[PDB]
């Protein structure tokens, strides 16, 4: 999740606005969510410190 997590920082980075990276980071996070509960929902906030907040979705 760290790992996955570290990968996408160097992408969204890497990222301009809105091309690919939105499609990409969700569908992670829905894989994400795949593996399913409470430490989920601290990776997931881990997916917050890339965050955007609840804005970002």
């Amino acid at each position: 999740m760290v790992a996955e997590l570290e990968e996408i920082i160097q992408y969204k980075k890497l990222p301009q606005g809105s091309e690919r990276r939105a499609m990409i980071r969700k569908t992670w996070n829905k894989r994400l969510l795949g593996c399913q509960n409470v430490d989920v929902w601290q990776r997931v906030l881990k997916v917050r410190s890339l965050v955007i907040k609840p804005k970002q979705d």
